[PDB]
Order: C-alpha cells, then sequence, then structure tokens
C-alpha cells in the first residue's frame, strides 16, 4: 500500500551460478535485443500490418519464417508460453479423445503447472501407461484404440530419476505413431534450438531441429529457457496441424504481445547470424573455464580492502541450468568470503535486502559467488554494496 | 556334473542384489532350516494337545512384539502381500495413490498391473515428481477403500520433488475413516540409526507406532531373512486378510517358515551381526581394507597380474537403499594378454562363478559382499584360468 | 513374551507310520537336497541371472528343462503351491468364462482350500455337471457352450468313494476337449512323478508323464506330496498355455522362493539320476516288509532293559499316505509298548513334550510305533528318551 512509492520489481545480481533460474527471471536478454524491443514499443509499428499491401497482416508472420528455417519444420506458430502451447495442442487435436503418455512424464513444473491438471482442463482424455520409473514401448502400443488422438512425450525439465528406470526412445515413438497413423507431440520444454554439442557442451538434451528431422509431428518449448529468448510458447511441425491450431479461437487468448514478439524476432536473427555469444543464456553456459577464474580473481582484487573480510577463490563442480539441464555438472570458479562479526547466513540475508540485492549460494557457512552468472558491471556494484554494509 | 543353481561369489559390492539372490542367510538360520527339513516336524501341530495347530502362530507372536502391531500375517512374498491386501479390502473400491509411487520393481511387478488384477480400482493423484496432501484428500469419495503409499525401493528422484509426510496420511485417513496401507517393500524391521547408519528409511516398528493401519515388506531385503511377504497392523483387517481364500495360494512353505522364525529370534536377541545383510552394511571401513589387502597378498604370485587396492564410494544396496552411498575397499586387477571384459566373462563361466564390476578396463572386486572363505577360492580360480 | 526365547518349530519323530502327513510337515527332504539348499542360501547365487550372458535371467529357467524332459510336456512352470497353480490356471484361462467340472470333484483339501471357493475368487465361472457319485461323458459335453473356456478334472487325493460310482475316463475327456476345441486341465494334486507299479505298489494313482502323454493340455500337482520334494505348485503342458500363464501378473505374487527352487532342482536331479531311494517319501512307501520287521526287532532289542516296560512286535495293515493315497493299505511291523506305572495316554503325552518330541498311535491303551516313518538314527534317540521318562 505504501510500498507503491516504488516498483517492486528490481534488477538483481545473480551469484547462484545458476543460468536458467526459475526464480530470478529465467533468461536475461542482450542489449541488442532490448533496444530493438524498446524501439518497437516507443511508437507505432507494423505489428499487425503489411506495408507492401497496405492492409492488415498476421503478427506471427514475422517470426515463423526464422523458426521454419532454423528448425526445418514445415510450419510453426507461437503463443504466450509453453504451458499454453501444451494446452492448445491438446485442446486442438485431442478434445474428447485419448492421449497416451508415460506415467513417468506427468510432471509438475513451477507451482501452478501440472500436466494432468492442464490436460484435464484441455478437454483431452488422459491415458496413462507404464510405471513411474519404467515405461516400455509395449506400454504405449497397448493403449492405442479407436479413440487415441495423440502420442505424447514430456521431457523432464526440472527433475530426473536414477536407479532402475526405463524410457521410450523417440525414434520408437515416431515409428509407433507412423504405424498406427497417430501424430506424435513432444513437449521438450527447454526450447533448445540446436544441438548443444556444437558449443562444446556434450549432452543428450533434445533440440527442435533434431527432434523435427526425426519425424515428430509437433514439438514445443519455452522461449525463456535454453532458447535464451523472451517468454514464449514455441510450436513447430506439420503444416496441417499447426493450421488447426492457429484456427482454435483459444489461440487468440494466448496471442503474444508486441514486446515478446519483437524480442523473439531479434533473438532469432542472432541465431540466424550464428551470433551465439550475443544471447546471454548461451554465452553463460559456454563460458571458458579460464574466463571464470579471470573473473573470480578480478573480483577478489576489489574486495581485499574491506574490513573483517576473509577472501578465497575455489574451483567447484556446479549444476548451472536450473529449469532445463538438471543432471548437468560443469566446473566453475566461485569467490568465497567470510566475515568475523557476522555469520554467512546473516550476511546473505543482509545482501538480499541491499539495493541492489545480491543472491548467492552458501555452503557450510562459507559464502559463495559463482562467477558463471555474474556480469562485468556487477563486480563494481558488489564492492560498493559490501563496504557499505560491513564498514558501516 | 553341474546343477544349474550354484553358489556365486559376489564382488559387486552390492548388498541387496536382485540378480544374485537378494539376502543371503546366516549359518545359524540355515542349519535350523536344515533340521526342520530333514525329518518330520510340528509344522501344523500342537504337541501339548495332540491336535492340529497354526503354522504362522509363532511368527506372528515375534512380529507383534517387535513391531508393536495388534496382529500380523505372512504370505509368500510382498507382491503377494500387496495383491492380497488390495484384493481383500479394496475389491470394486477405489485405492488412492501417488502418481510417483506407481512402481515397477523387478521384471514382473508393476503396482498398477497387479492392482488391476486385484479387483481394486486405481485412483491416481498428484504428479510424477510432486504430490501434496491436498491430492489425496481430493480423490476421496463414497467408494474410497484405501489410502495407499508405496516406498520407492529401487529408484529415487532428485530435483524439484514433493511427497506427503506419512503422519499427514494417517491424520487424513483418521479424518475420513479410511484405512492406510504402506508397502515399505524393504521390510526394514527397526530403526537403522541404531546400527550407526543414519537414514530416513521407514521401518515396520516406527511406521506402526505412527498409526499406519497396515504395513508390508519383503522378508529377503533389509530384514535379511528368507523370501516373504510380511503384513502387520490393525487386527480387524489382518483378520479379513487371513480369511480370504487366496491367502491359501499364498501360504508360506515350511522352509521359509522355519528360516523366518530363526531370523526373528536373532532380532529378538538383538543379534544383528548374525544377519548377513545388516552385518555387511554395518561393516567397518578398516575391516574392508583389511580384507582387501589380505586378498592382494594371495594374488601377487600369479603371472600377468597387475594388482592394486583402491578406495571408492559405491551404492551398496541395490533393491533397497538406492540413495545410499558407502565407501569400501575394492581390489583392482588387470592382465596383460586379456582385456578386463574378457577376463570378467571368463570369471562368470568359472566354477564357482565370480561376478565383478567393470570400470574403464579395470576389473574390481568390492570386498563388501565378499566372504572370508571366498578369498582362497578366488586365488585357486584365477590361477587355473591364467596359467593353464 | 516368554515363549519367544526359543523357536516353536522343532524336529519331531514320527511314529504314526503315515508317510505323507499333513500335520507333521508333509514330505521330508534327503540330506543331499538339504545340503544343496544350504549351499545356495549361505551366500549369493545365480538365482535370477545368466552367467553366460552376464545379465538378468529367469529363475524358473533352471527347472523347466527338467520338468519338460521328465513329464514329456512342451513347456512347464512352477508357483508357490498347488492351490496357487489352480488359482493361476483358472484366473488366466477362464476369467469371466465357464469351467466345466464333475459334481464329484469339487473338493476340500486341507482346511482352507475349497475348489469351488477358490475357483470363485479365481474369476472363473463354475459349471458343475453330473452327480456326486456318478458322472458320465454326457454331463461334460452337455454343458459346453459359447462361454466354455475349460474342461477340468480334480483328482480326489484326500478321500475316495465306494459303491455305485461312475467317473469319466480321462481319455474320453481329452477326446471331448479335442472335439470342441476346449483345453483340459487336470489337478492331479498328488504330483506323483512316475508310475507306482514300477516299485511293486499296484495303484491307479495318476502321475505326470502318463497323464501328459494321454493328451491332457495342463496338469498340476504339489511338490511336497508324492513327488517327495519341497512345497510347490507344478504346472506342465502345452507351451501356448504355459506362456499365457507365465505372463499373468499374479504369477509374480506366486513366485517361488530361493530355498524351494534349490530343493526342487536337487529333488528332480535325483529323479533324473533314478536314485529313488534317496527321496524319503518314495523310500518309505517302497520299504520291504522284511526291512520294517528288521527295524522293529532292532528297536525291541534296545528297549528290553527298561524297567516296567512290556514290549511286543506286531504285524498290521496301515494306511501310510495321509494326503495322497487314502485307499492304499500296506502291511507294516509296529513295535508295541506298555508300562505298568504310566497309562499309554499319559506316556504319549510325555513323548510329545520330549526333546525331540515323539508322536505315535494309541490303540486300546496300547502304544504303537509304526516303523514305516521311523529313521535309523531315531532308534537310539527313542531308547534314551524312554528311559529318561520312565526311570527318572
Ligand atoms: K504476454
Ligand atoms: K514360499
Ligand atoms: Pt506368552
Ligand atoms: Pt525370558
Amino acid at each position: 500500500m505504501k510500498s507503491l512509492m516504488k516498483p517492486n520489481i528490481k534488477r538483481v545480481i545473480n551469484a547462484t551460478g545458476v543460468v536458467i533460474n526459475t526464480n530470478l527471471g529465467r533468461a536475461p536478454l542482450s542489449k541488442d535485443v532490448i533496444n530493438f524491443i524498446s524501439e518497437i514499443a516507443n511508437g507505432y509499428s507494423n505489428l499487425e500490418y503489411n506495408l507492401e499491401e497496405g492492409k492488415r497482416g498476421s503478427r506471427i508472420a514475422h517470426i515463423e519464417k526464422y523458426l521454419n528455417e532454423l528448425t526445418g519444420a514445415e510450419s510453426s506458430f507461437v503463443v504466450n508460453n509453453n504451458a499454453g502451447a501444451v494446452f492448445l495442442v491438446l485442446n486442438t487435436l485431442a478434445e474428447g479423445k485419448e492421449v497416451i503418455i508415460s506415467r513417468g512424464e506427468l510432471v509438475e513444473i513451477g507451482g501452478s503447472f501440472r500436466i494432468p491438471d492442464i490436460m484435464k482442463k484441455s478437454g483431452a482424455i488422459l491415458r496413462e501407461v507404464g510405471t513411474t520409473n519404467k515405461t516400455k514401448v509395449s506400454d504405449y502400443e497397448g493403449a492405442i484404440n479407436q479413440n487415441t488422438a495423440l502420442l505424447m512425450k514430456v521431457h523432464k525439465s526440472n527433475f530426473y530419476m536414477e536407479g532402475f528406470v526405463e524410457e521410450v526412445k523417440l525414434e520408437d515413438l515416431v515409428k509407433l505413431g507412423h504405424k498406427y497413423g497417430i501424430p506424435t507431440y513432444y513437449d521438450a520444454g527447454s526450447g533448445l534450438l540446436i544441438n548443444l554439442k556444437e558449443f562444446g557442451i556434450s549432452v543428450d538434451e533434445p533440440n527442435f531441429r533434431d527432434c523435427i528431422s526425426l519425424g515428430i509431428d509437433l514439438v514445443s518449448g519455452s522461449g525463456d529457457k535454453l532458447l535464451g529468448g523472451p517468454q514464449a510458447g514455441i510450436i513447430v511441425g506439420k503444416k496441417n496441424l499447426i493450421e488447426k491450431i492457429k484456427k482454435n479461437p483459444i489461440a487468440r487468448a494466448l496471442r503474444i504481445d508486441k514486446l515478446t514478439l519483437s524480442g523473439l524476432e531479434m533473438t532469432l536473427k542472432l541465431y540466424f547470424e550464428k551470433r551465439y555469444e550475443d544471447i546471454p543464456v548461451i554465452r553463460m553456459l559456454t563460458q571458458d573455464e579460464k574466463a571464470l577464474r579471470q573473473k573470480a580473481k578480478r573480483l577478489e582484487k576489489l574486495l581485499k580492502d574491506i574490513p573483517g573480510l576473509k577472501i578465497s577463490v575455489i574451483k567447484d563442480k556446479a549444476k548451472p541450468g536450473g529449469g532445463s539441464l538438471p543432471e548437468l555438472e560443469l566446473p566453475t570458479y566461485c569467490v568465497a568470503i567470510r566475515h568475523d562479526r557476522l555469520s554467512s547466513q546473516e550476511l546473505s540475508r543482509r545482501l538480499r535486502l541491499a539495493e541492489p540485492p545480491i543472491v548467492c549460494r552458501i555452503r557450510e557457512d562459507q559464502l559463495l559467488f559463482d562467477m558463471r552468472t555474474v556480469f562485468h558491471e556487477d563486480l563494481k556494484t558488489i564492492k560498493k554494496t559490501l563496504q557499505e554494509l560491513l564498514s558501516i
């Protein structure tokens, strides 16, 4: 009420070394993108407009061409967020009909998003198969009947399983779907655009391009995860299906705003131009082990002067991607600090309440600043923030 | 001259090994079984009265004292237990259960598959990774017969994950007048922290003192006995369960009966070092190194053999404590002429067979699961393979 | 509790002369077998493993080879007990369908096992035909219909009938089944492995090999009866059917334990090796009359010196099989004893309270020891046990 003297949203210095952070706003955007967003929003535009023909035009039009080239899909479409994509794909293709999905992929992502809950709401009929931990091909096949509208796979973005476990290979799903003439729908969630192994990160994570050339009929994902774009629900695949989807009156309630759209176009342009270093989420996961040290030591050089301050620099295995690559472990350089008068728990608590705030990881009352997620300009702001707190 | 079922030297350092026969028994238990099996017995007989008597009666007594439950029963195996609990209490009725507890343990056992064959009507709630208490309460209606919970014995989840506190389930059950059933699976009898192993693993006694109306579990896992389906809890329910005709098809044999009777005695006599599974999991890190270097001593003299001793963290419990990681001393070996993959293959086809881990062409003998008498047989076996 | 300090199951010397004794544990095992059981229990093993392939394997595998060869069936399977086999056979092949069976074969064996009761819990539907005493082929055929799934015969193991009686020849059943294309299931119950007349005991009792070569599609039986092994439900027959059965999820609830599997295998190996004398239940039923006498007078020799003891040796007709051959009447030599101070009712009572206990027959205040079921090592122990009770 009296907090209305200032906006509650503030920039925040991320030292958790966690690149995709559900809590801290997911993917940050490059300055290139943001200016472009800024430019389009400052006045009028050709949002819904064809300057060639002097008539109204589709907004999606702008984007879809990039997506089809980059992923290789026959057509594409973009809605508010992946939650909605999932929703839309189901309500559109499977209303009143059965959707076969593994008992192990019925996930909850975030607080309010639960596959079965949203699937129910869609109008779709959930046919669950296999077991929590193991699901075989026979499980999918067995549930096929006259009323089967769709074979579905969700990628477990936020958690993973270990031990006695089994999963169906996507090849097999497509094979299966082809054989019964049932469409395959893959919610990959991460919105990874192309293979990770190209940037020197070896992982199995599915990307649009590859899962499309594998013959999956529809593939969706979030824009603000491994795409490192703004928030969006990205769908790509068979033209016939996308079309039924674009037609669903619901797809108008899910229609993206001019800010995300513009931001998403530029992000795609960057990809087209192979400018990966210019989209933060990728730059951050691809950063050189030496550059992390270089940064860590650069920070330590700034903090020596501060009183009661114990400063070290460690080398550690961390899990950088939070809402995308949970199994992934990459080495990074954290800068560890300790204070005499204050427990690290109270230091951390004081740092969050600072302006601007700083969020970091703690281990055994040893305070860690993971360099992975820390920008150049933040260094200077960490020093000024620390001496103001400790030297008061 | 070879029978197909043979003693196998376990070097996998995996204590509860679903492949290699789960829990090995103590020579104390074994001889006892041997005695009861060698002639006739009072299996179903009352020597006081000179008439027929109950075969479980004694086992139940043990269990009732050790867990604290009103009554109890014992069937062929926990799959059976699960089948009988559901078939008896939930036929045509709905059983509420977490989408994250619908497990497959082994090749043949799937909660939803057996449950269906049960007659029970599966009402699945929550999500794979996160299930809340609301979820259970929500699926409660006129036809709800059971709030069920299955312990994830053979796999685990990491990351964003949620689960309902057992206490909350009991409260819930008590609130709506619905009985609660817990398939612990591992059949842990008492609290682990007693043997200096700190884990949250649920045990019969605690889960019973918590107010769970029924608890089940295998006899050949963390209880370290012979195969069995153990059920303990409210008397009125067990009564219903004993009365079901199917419980006759599930009736335990004289061997596991005797074996189980002895295993429980040891427990009553707090002799935990005399039940191998517990002894193996509680063994001293020095005793493992001691055992490791003792074996290396015997292997030096064999040709082509590179012998080292390492220190590694292993996950000892296979079908029971999947999260658990304990350190142990593996004796590592390699040969010049033969690849470790080929050497392991030749060890399996030996008499007696030897099963080991492979890590980067380094053959490993994890001492955790290896017995004293096994050392001398390994030597004799290795030299007969290599120098021949 | 106080009675907990010691186990309640104890070895017990059987002088009832009743070989298959429902109360005293049924079939005892030879030491060869027990040793083998002890060996496989003492440590780890190949239970569910393939040492050739270095991966998991079926446990049953080991056994099936033996059963298939011994009985001459295509395929076989082994569950917990014959009750379970019966339950499993029916729940697999006859759920919701009709099973035709003679009104004379609806049996209660044990206290807890009733065909019609378990068949009901089976899901199978009972179509009972004929009458108690007489049943003709006509009855069977006349009840066949669209929902007929199975023709079933249950062997009356624990009772028998005399007088005006009729029964369908197995051959005709098979012939009837082949006619309408209906499978025929025989619950032998006794699980006798080979024809008895080979050992000089002339009886009609059915065995596995003979009932299989007669074209019965499935035959089941107990392991701890006339097979002389540990407890088990043994099914043998047509592969196509065993297959369907093996795949029933319930068959995992009835999966046999490491101990009985071990014991079973050794038992069977003894059969392959044709060492019948090394399986107690066959040895005891085939014992020579002279041998029983020999044994009876060797006992009398030991007891003469005991005070107050009157000892004679008689020759009597007894009924050795309790739960398998109720008709069988065989001559045996009992050793009869009488005391002047103690009533035989009080003397038997004390003998059961001994360590080890001793259970015998009482007839008109005379105490009988039937040599059929008494081992050689038990004689000495009966001497020492008697003098301790009578002298003390
Ligand atoms: K929006
Ligand atoms: K058993
Ligand atoms: Pt008592
Ligand atoms: Pt006592």
